[PDB]
């Protein structure tokens, strides 16, 4: 997946729990099913819940399930960030949505790297949610 933002905001990935935001990825799945960045990092949003509907309560890991019988053909990421899994048993299954964070002041952001930022006291708060929500943009590929 090659995911791009048009408009405000950063995906979000957790390095065994520390957080940092870019904004382009090429993203994978790695060999335990989680949706990665190309360092490994877990992109992070609102998982498909226990009983398979979408939980907007919880920021966490992205997990592709393998099979629904049926495996996985194909993966898409609509421009809401939500991420389709089409299968061979012609079943398609939401597996969760990818969120974007917006800050109050995004120049206070402590770079990380080229092209990735962590939070600081003068960057405020992630504010997280929906892309295409709020102030938040739009998600590409």
């Amino acid at each position: 997946l090659d995911l791009a933002i048009n408009g405000n905001g950063f995906f979000v990935t957790s390095n065994n729990g520390a957080i940092s935001y870019t904004r382009a990825g090429y993203f994978n799945t790695d060999k335990q099913d989680f949706i990665v960045d190309n360092n490994g990092y877990r992109l992070q949003g609102y998982a498909v819940g226990p009983n398979g509907q979408l939980q907007n309560g919880v920021v966490t890991d992205l997990k592709v399930e393998r099979a629904n019988t049926g495996q996985l053909a194909g993966l898409e990421i609509d421009d809401t960030g939500v991420i389709f899994a089409r299968y061979t048993n012609g079943q398609s299954k939401v597996q969760g949505q990818v969120v974007l964070a917006n800050f109050a002041n995004i120049q206070g952001l402590t770079p990380i790297g080229k092209t990735s930022w962590v939070q600081s006291s003068e960057s405020g708060e992630p504010a997280v949610g929906a892309p295409r929500s709020g102030t938040l943009g739009a998600l590409q590929s």
